DNA sequence: GCCAACGTTGGC
DNA sequence: GCCAACGTTGGC
């Protein structure tokens, strides 16, 4: 079996040191060959997840901080974890003085866009199924999503990520 | 290396 | 805009 993943993106606009953090899928289906690398990751535990991942592993992108939050779409690696260049410029967002460039703190990954949802599976959905499974034991009993809530980038099982895949297909 | 004092994520 | 959950920093 493979891994599967979830990152977070935030769809609608918000200034980080005077810059837009702004990315919806939306936005990376705009992009040339609908591809982009995920910059900007400056979590320990998370950028290890990143570079757990492998060539054509797929995640769920997140929508995060916005009016409806939760899964809009797929995507897949397309390159593995490799520095994050974003770090060493002097006005970036996410600059980090405290990195030196013989061996560099933070990763990115390059992802390309797979598909949207059927339809979108708002973070709501997800959290009613998370606290019924604990009760009844089914696929998002342990969903990373709600047991480490401060995390942007997240291992999911065979079993949370073929579930997701099954709300797609009934009814809201 | 502990742990008060911050700093950040992200739902609501 | 509020603030809980979770992370980082630095005096001791």
């Amino acid at each position: 079996l493979s891994s599967h993943w979830l990152m977070k993106s935030e769809p609608e606009s918000r200034l980080e040191k005077g810059v837009d953090v702004k990315f919806s899928i939306e936005d990376l289906k705009a992009q040339p060959k609908q591809t982009t690398c995920w910059d900007g990751v400056r979590n320990y535990q998370a950028r290890n997840f990143l570079r757990a991942m492998k060539l054509g592993e797929e995640a769920f992108f997140y929508h995060s901080n916005c009016k409806e939050p939760g899964i809009a779409g797929l995507m897949k690696i397309v390159k593995e974890a490799y520095p994050d260049h974003t770090q060493f410029e002097k006005n970036n967002p996410h600059y980090d003085p405290s990195s030196k460039e013989d061996n560099p703190k933070w990763s990115m990954v390059d992802v390309q866009f797979v598909r949207m949802m059927k339809r979108f599976i708002p973070l709501a959905e997800l959290k009613s199924y998370h606290q019924a499974h604990k009760a009844t034991g089914g696929p998002l009993k342990n969903m990373v999503l709600f047991t480490r809530q401060r995390l942007s980038i997240q291992p999911l099982t065979q079993e949370e990520f073929d579930f997701v895949l099954s709300l797609e297909e009934k009814e809201p």
